[PDB]
């Protein structure tokens, strides 16, 4: 049965929730973005409405193929009706087609859903800037101090250096990034970049990927790994006896990888700076953890939420046991008290 967080109070609408077959009164359901926890139970077999942004929808269509009827993307930053209830969609700083969205309900009371997002100064100048939000449904999934880590622009420094270093002083060796899902191409567009050459993937990746709207996007990426010296794979394939086994299939044409993993947090950030960063060796094949964030530091959403002084708060994420409940209600608290509101 849908969790009361996934609803939205005044209207027929919930967000990302899919999973649960038809959901008594929903007029609509909205998804923020293409990751599966949020998607889970999509199909062709779908006849509701989903809005969400038009990178969504490209995902729904290509890849869950839905049909493009039920597919109701909207643009962003504009103010739009839908079943005579004003619905805004901003930029959540997530991944590609990831959305927050403003609700205005008939009663007056205003209701800003995060959706995945990772924070920051630039959504303080944005249409929420102009007015006052009662409801605030958060992703709390690093709302703890000890979640600290850099700005994804001190990241792709550190990477740029890596894999130019390495491919300037051995000119054969490979650039491996990790992925699993939408998120963090970034990483590896940055280093493709900095070394000349497209990024290579298998078929159903590239696929993904050419959905996203990326500018220029033909020049950028290609199924010929032959041809290319920064590849793709999955996360899972990320290890010594796979990389192995990868660095076999290319046929003598490289006798080095050197690859990355952007991760989320781990515990090593408590003890280690991203400048002071080392790699797993077995021989030739050199593991890189990076990482690279796509959500809120505890700092990023403090800030975030002291600035919007919402009167209600919703959390999102870590909701599943009491402590965590408990935890998070305390740290809402701190920070209400801190900033008078
Ligand atoms: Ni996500």
């Amino acid at each position: 049965t849908c969790p009361f967080y996934k609803k939205i109070p005044g209207t027929g609408f919930t967000v990302d929730a899919f999973q649960y077959g038809v959901v008594e009164g929903c007029t609509a359901y909205f998804l923020t973005h293409f990751h599966s926890d949020h998607y889970a139970g999509l199909s062709k077999h779908f006849t509701f409405p989903v809005y969400c942004s038009e990178i969504t929808g490209n995902l729904l269509k290509n890849k869950l193929h839905v049909q493009e009827q039920y597919i109701h993307p909207l643009p962003l930053d504009t103010e739009c009706i839908v079943n005579g209830v004003k619905v805004v969609l901003l930029d959540a700083n997530h991944c590609p087609g990831a959305v927050m969205i403003l609700f205005y309900l008939p009663n007056g009371t205003v209701i800003l859903h995060t959706g995945d997002f990772r924070a920051d100064p630039s959504m303080e100048r944005s249409l929420l800037a102009d007015q006052k939000v009662h409801m605030l449904y958060l992703d709390t999934t690093y709302c703890s101090p000890e979640y600290t880590f850099p700005s994804q622009q001190e990241v792709i420094r550190f990477a740029i250096n890596t894999a130019f270093e390495a491919v300037t002083l051995n000119p054969h060796a490979l650039v491996v990034c990790g992925t699993y899902s939408i998120g963090k191409e970034k990483v590896f567009l940055a280093i493709a970049d900095v070394l000349g050459s497209k990024v290579g993937m298998s078929q159903e990746k590239y696929k993904t990927l050419q959905c996203l709207n990326i500018p220029e996007i033909n020049s950028l990426i290609t199924t010929d790994m032959c041809s290319s010296l920064v590849h793709l794979l999955p996360m899972m394939q990320i290890n010594f006896k796979g990389l192995q086994s990868h660095l076999k299939k290319c046929g003598g044409k490289y006798n080095q990888i050197l690859a990355f993993r952007p991760t989320g947090w781990t515990h090593s950030n408590k003890f280690t700076r991203i400048a002071d960063v080392i790699p797993q060796t077995k021989g030739n094949i050199s593991i890189y953890g990076i990482p690279y964030s796509e959500h809120s530091s505890y700092l990023e959403m403090k800030r975030f939420v002291q600035w919007l002084k919402p009167q209600k708060i919703i959390p999102t994420v870590n909701v599943g046991t009491w402590k965590s409940r408990s935890t998070m209600e305390k740290y809402f608290r701190e920070w209400k008290l801190e900033a008078g509101y």
